[PDB]
């Protein structure tokens, strides 16, 4: 036997950073969960108990905090690129660094209609994420995403015209609820290294904003023929709006809301046009995925 | 042996309701998780296999949906009171109904700066809850609450002057982070029945709004001497603002953010006044509780 | 306004302890999650920013570790009693200590059919818990419990003879699945203090063993008329077997497994007597509770 | 823009099946969570609202239940292969089926030392899983795994000799706790189709048993130089014991248990050789991965 692949490091490293403006008193906070996994010439740590090649995961943890102290932690695409570059540059025998960052929301509070200088609210579990793969001699591959964006529309979703055979019981519908948890990823063209990433820094926040805007507006406004068709429209527009993106991925559950037939009780009418009370279903759920690239 | 207490019913009943305005096209959604547990002369179902006294929990489930079809589901204090009253009135041998409702957020989307008529976003896992105890001959006892309201302030929290003895290692501080998950409950004076609850319907939404407003503003503005002192100020104000409340309860974790001493690395200064990067601690956590009544 | 109730302390304190036998090499591990909340003359910490009365929760944490170092952590009823007694004895102004302990399973591994001296497996998320309330001048009140014990029986559960009215759709059945998560609590007669608790130490492990044995055997062997009737039989027997228990509480969800009618597909028969494939339902669920005392 | 990849189906489909022996009365239960995602000529459902190419996910759900009714659900490798083969054979335009199965534990109860014929206990959240990828013209690729196997050893783990530089604070140790959650995957050589899978049916349960046995024994007996070195030994042995496996993957967190220095309190000695009470750390955690193939 032989090692075919190996990567190791520290997961679930929680990180907070504050920025304080001396002149204005305005503080700004960032909170993240970081994972760094390293690859390189480390196979003998597995096969020969040779720990000399191990950069201890405890030290990877320390390095995450130190890097956050000495560099901007925003946008996360930049921070991850700086962090991953560090490991491959500092250690000759380490040839890739895999940096995953989950950014947690801390939105500034409005109190009596004015922004407060140092108080924040977690306005949802929606996350902004990056996957930054820094590979020696092969640049920096970045995937950016938003996840946990939970939405519902109460009409203007349809699903009819699907295949019907001996396995089919679902009725066609021209008016249903659609609810999902949006997982949307935009994959950047390869960067040659940290310099190139830095040359594009403003595009990271702007493209996240575009992705979120397009997601929400398309969801709200598309009289949806299916989850498939709606998600494709989102992907199309994001590609049109940022040429440095190569592909857009969506992964969307269809979180079903079932009608409840109550006609058995006093002839109560709660289906079709008269549907007002529904049963949200925890499981099962449709799962719809696609990756959209340029023609 | 003998039954000293008994209650039974259906938990985790998920409920959605939509309201559609024919004239304007504007739809409004509500989503809840409901639990109903009944008490009464049911001890023989436990001791003598006498199921004749059981209102099947499946039927309790049906009744929840039917009640939601035939009545407003907002404010949840009203809906729970209607639902609980039903069981004690319909079944001679049922003498109490315990109704717990968790309301989930579906906030109307703003698209290109205008409210959308049928699309919604879950802007956090913060919940609005009620516990409605309907007891035959003893009226309706309601506890209202908000929970899962997660906040952080990056300065203007202190903790000094606490007891110090041979078990103490914590350093006094005049500037720390404070973060919590707010669980705040306001307990209504007893209502004699459904009529009295109905006479106060507008006060339920208004008092929830007050509780949330007071929580956030006091958290943001109090240069906090401790969690104890800050939460008490919140409770005080809520009691002052709604005379039909008898008590206010807060349950607040102190979700610690620890400084990280990095001076071991190149003499990096990241403590005290120079603290910028912190380690959020998942556990343990302080837990601070109080119930405030009127003097 | 005035403080009507107050308690504060440290939650989610994770604790491991190892015992090593020098003579045999056999090591034994214990792992717990501890919560300690204190009451006493502490109201001025809430109303007057008077932190002098606060035993810092950080110090409560330290004390938990120190107490675990200097005393047995098993049985948890004893450990909690020692810990709670400490706070009320050490601090004149603290008059109650509320100690909650969740014990996590670490079962010794059997390797090639012999017990291993220092390797363990978590053979489920089933917990053994205590709630120890140490109240100055009022002794020690202990509730012991097992929770997260998940079981299923595939036949010999029935449910028929329940009330039927205009809200009822459930069919009577003489053969169904029953699955639950057992939450069982036994409440000890008040102890006057730590000495009395110590006088009964062997009864704590034995009564937990009895409770678990009775639960499992009664679940397996009772041709159940309902959840109500089966749980009562468990409670009865536990009371019969330990006179120092005053009451037994069960809280049992009915985790439904629904038949699936497949006759629409090639006339496939999968109901009643021919039922083989079922749909486990995540929600809703029945919830059945009772407290049983002595006649 | 254009679809570069697409797959869709039903996730979180809960399935129970019972087998009843008429002659002996002995019943046996299986419970799973199933996900099926399909690929094929379905791009027009995304780009042209062409639902005619969609096998509705609701129908995929039905098919899962029907397949479970008409076939053995054990071993899960076989069931998944039957299920995936169905979709690619039944639908000309569907060319791959991705079947993920999580098997939940229902272990027969022993009551008064004899196996009970129809009562079961969930003896942990450890899962047995399969990922079965059925690809038209490319056979059946199966990955089998065990996950959620949580273990601890209280000594005979070491970690010394690792790289030390200006980022390192971790002390070398010759005696520490090691605890992990085992995620172990064995990847089968490609099968040409369902016939070939069937020809190997007994090897699936046997190889899972071997993987679990080797994991536990190696964990218990290896005086571990590191997580890396121990996991490699497990992988080596599994490959040696089943020639139809091509690779073995392990993914192991190092769930840290920290010493607690209590010498500040009455000179209490709880480190090194005197370490008895530790603080389990929820986060961060090491994460160690490798894929082992044959030389
Ligand atoms: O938008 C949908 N897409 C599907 O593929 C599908 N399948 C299904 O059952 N309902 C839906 N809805
Ligand atoms: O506000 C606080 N209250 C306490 O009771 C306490 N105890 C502690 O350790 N830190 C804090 N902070
Ligand atoms: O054992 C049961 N008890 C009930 O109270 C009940 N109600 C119900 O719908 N099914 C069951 N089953
Ligand atoms: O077995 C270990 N491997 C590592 O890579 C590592 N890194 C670390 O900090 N502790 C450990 N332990
Ligand atoms: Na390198
Ligand atoms: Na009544
Ligand atoms: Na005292
Ligand atoms: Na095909």
């Amino acid at each position: 036997s032989a090692v075919k692949a190996a990567r190791y490091g520290k997961d679930n490293v929680r990180v907070y950073k504050v920025h304080k403006d001396e002149k204005t008193g305005v503080q700004t906070v960032y909170e993240m969960t970081v994972c760094v996994l390293l690859e390189g010439e480390i196979e003998t740590s597995y096969t020969k108990a040779d720990n000399s090649v191990i950069v201890a995961t405890d030290s990877i943890k320390n390095t995450i905090y130190i890097t956050a102290k000495q560099n901007p932690v925003t946008p996360p695409e930049l921070f991850g690129s700086i962090l991953g570059t560090h490991f491959i540059e500092k250690y000759n025998h380490i040839h890739a660094a895999h940096v995953n960052i989950v950014c947690h929301r801390w939105t500034r509070m409005d109190i009596d209609g004015k922004p407060h200088p140092h108080s924040f609210i977690r306005d949802s579990e929606e996350k902004r994420n990056v996957q930054v793969d820094v590979v020696e001699g092969k640049g920096i591959d970045i995937k950016s995403s938003l996840s946990g964006l939970t939405v519902l529309k109460s009409t203007n979703s349809q699903f009819w015209g699907f295949l019907r055979d001996e396995y089919t019981t679902l009725k066609e519908t021209w008016d249903r609820i659609l609810s999902t948890d949006v997982d949307a990823t935009w994959q950047w063209k390869n960067f040659s290294g940290l310099q190139e990433v830095r040359s594009h820094v403003p595009k990271f926040d702007a493209t996240w904003a575009t992705a979120r805007e397009v997601t929400l507006k398309t969801f709200a406004e598309d009289n949806s023929a299916s989850v498939q068709a709606t998600m494709y429209k989102m992907a199309e527009q994001i590609l049109a709006r940022q040429q440095l993106i190569e592909t857009v991925e969506y992964s969307l559950p269809n979180k079903h809301y079932f009608e409840i037939d109550l006609s058995w009780h006093k002839g109560l009418q709660n289906t079709g046009k008269n549907a007002e009370v529904f049963a949200p279903q925890s499981d099962p759920n449709g799962l719809i995925k696609c990756t959209v690239g340029r023609s």
